[PDB]
């Protein structure tokens, strides 16, 4: 099996409009949390997320190809051709076919689908847009980037709700570790803010009504957290074969090692209360490392502020790692950006790695009063400077379903 | 890498609410495809379909399970739950963790997000059901069934449009070549017949408009096909690691030995006429089989009865298969079933495993005319009982996403 490194990585979070401002965002601590602007929200108990502020398509597409995409394709795009960039790389006829692309998301183009039905009740189906299926379906971030860069490898998208992103990286470096692809661009992206999202999560109970104090809703292991922050953005990284990297000369930022998943099978919604599955995960992703649990310096949890799962990636991260829990560093960066669901894997995957880069644990902010068991290293409020030469980021989601991906330095 | 057999199959499609009954269809060249009943659709250009008929969720869910999930999910869980009572397979605490599932689709729960969209409009954002993210979004069916059967392994949903099947099967297969998985449950499962998706793809002028004969509507290949009939349903398989199925005295199918990926980097919906990305797709699968394109004695086509695509798989076939393209047999069980979308390659699947089991290719009905270059075997008309020892499935998908299985006589 091939070795396979990251060599460029792109970003549009709450925080920022590319990867190097989230990052400073990230590690002053700052909030990328807001009341809402683009939508009316007072019949809403939840008014507020972590919206992209400033986008504009128009540096990555002409206004004719953006007007026919959903926001979730034009984010994905926006952070595929950031990471492309980043990486250097050319695309010519002698390696097209060994490049391809894995973009998945975890709800896809529900702002589309709910503008088209809007025209479909007023005025018939006569008033659905001829780009409605194409502009919406989950894949055509995968389809349209290999379109416009000539991508001729493996083409596919993963929708596993929060795993997405986790799962599209790691799926990725199996291709290019099996010898199906030298360079893969993955990662996932994310719009739900529209009446049908905030709505649906709110109607779930699963979302912060913390209206009063937005910046302060997003507080994993907190004993006053009720429930994640809704937020949009997308996470992009070119994955490489280690020697097609070194030939090139390629800025390589990490070795990507290990890749987990698992299923917990208990329930649509709530985890074990043991982390039973999330610790499955962390093992398979450590046993495919070729690592032990003692080597693991920081964790980028899953961490999104709801009662059940916080103390459940507490309790898993207890038994994987017995006294070592108390060496690691693990923190949520979800606490500044909100949970950006299916990109959510993708931007953390992008903050371990840059964690490597910089020798720096990104702090938890808002952990004010850590609950009843929540005694580790939680990086509370400021960002830790600390020898990190292996992170994991751990992706949980509904259905129960886990990922797990390992970084080293390389 | 370890050896993948099929040791159990499910389907619900236009043809029968299980396996036998729709092979009987097949063999016998009986149309799925009938005006649509269960909407009014006196505004819409297109107003039949391929719809399962009598499905009874309740055979499988209790009915307070059930009105909590979408109709792709329903159609998902049925074939999956078939597919595992088809293996014999009986999961236990020491192989729990060793099962996974790959479901997945391309549109997902566009009736659940229409009816809740209705609601929202109507009557604002406190009436959007709390069950519409768990029950509508894609991954719920390999939640739902990992869940109901207590399944831990790998768990995840391939959304990438009509390859969905084919992608879902492949990838399951390479878990368990790799040692992730003994065992998987991987296709897909599609419901799109809703105002949204015949509008949808209406709007694109996607589909067929023959209203006044709907049996003839889909005729791959004919000079007078004018687009594709979307159908409805769901294709399950159990794959299973060769010596864990021999250990247990499983009954066999049929070997999957050979799954292929391309882009065709070329346009969001309209192949390029040489069919060069399908072309790449069938020597990559066959590359990975270890067989010479001399070896396929049948190939289930994508065949959607669309103008480009047909002609541009014949040009894939002459490219790929030379001379031997005059020896095989190729059909398009579209002509019965229609176009399932995302259980497309999975119900495809099943078909080119009975072709196997049966030696008896499948028919092209409504193949009256066949187009200028279609002058390969077509299986025409009638089943063609003959030696088959190697058959490949094709699925070609928005986005130039292309997906090829392998399947061999064990
Ligand atoms: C979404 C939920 C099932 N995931 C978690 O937060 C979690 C934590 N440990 C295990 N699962
Ligand atoms: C959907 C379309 C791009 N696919 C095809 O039908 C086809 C046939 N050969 C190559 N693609």
């Amino acid at each position: 099996r091939r070795r396979v490194v990251i060599t460029g990585m792109g970003m549009l979070s709450p925080l920022g409009l590319d990867v190097p401002s989230s990052w400073e965002g990230i590690l002053a601590g700052r909030s990328g949390i807001a009341p809402i602007e683009h939508m009316d929200l007072s019949a809403y108990s939840t008014r507020f997320g972590g919206s992209v502020k400033g986008f504009n398509v128009e540096e990555y597409l002409s206004a004719k190809e953006a007007r026919k995409l959903d926001l979730f394709i034009q984010y994905g795009l926006a952070a595929s051709f950031q990471a492309v960039r980043d990486s250097g790389l050319e695309v010519t006829d002698a390696n097209r076919e060994r490049i391809g692309v894995s973009m998945g998301s975890g709800i896809g183009g529900l702002t589309n689908i709910e503008n088209n039905c809007r025209s479909l009740f007023e005025q018939g189906p006569r008033r659905i847009s001829p780009f409605f299926v194409p502009g919406s379906i989950i894949n055509m971030v995968s389809g349209f980037l290999s379109i416009h860069l000539g991508l001729q490898g493996p083409n596919y998208a993963l929708t596993t709700a929060a795993t997405t992103g986790t799962h599209s990286i790691g799926m990725a470096a199996r291709n290019i570790a099996y010898g199906e692809a030298d360079v893969m661009v993955a990662g996932g992206s994310e719009m739900a803010a529209c009446g049908l999202g905030l709505g649906g999560f709110g109607a779930a109970r699963a979302l912060s009504t913390r209206n009063d104090e937005p910046t302060r809703a997003s507080r994993p292991w907190d004993r006053d957290r009720d429930g994640f922050v809704l937020s949009d953005g997308s996470g992009a990284l070119v994955l490489e074969e280690l020697e097609h990297a070194r030939a090139r000369g390629a800025r390589i930022y990490a070795e990507l090692v290990g890749f987990g998943m698992s299923g917990d099978a208990f329930h649509m919604t709530a985890p074990p209360e043991d982390g039973a599955g999330a610790a499955r995960c962390m093992k398979n992703a450590l046993r495919d490392a070729g690592l032990d649990p003692r080597q693991v310096d920081y964790i980028n949890a899953h961490g999104t502020s709801t009662p059940a799962g916080d103390i459940a990636e507490i309790a898993a991260v207890k038994s994987v790692f017995g006294e070592h829990a108390h060496a690691l560093s693990m923190s949520s960066t979800k606490s500044m950006t909100g949970h950006l669901l299916g990109a959510a894997g993708a931007v953390e995957a992008i903050f371990s790695v840059l964690a490597l880069r910089d020798q720096v644990a990104p702090p938890t902010i808002n952990l004010d009063n850590p609950d009843e068991g929540c005694d580790l290293d939680l990086v509370a409020h400021e960002a830790k400077p600390r020898k990190i030469d292996v992170a994991l980021s751990n992706s949980f989601g509904f259905g129960g379903t886990n990922g797990t991906l390992v970084f080293r330095r390389f």
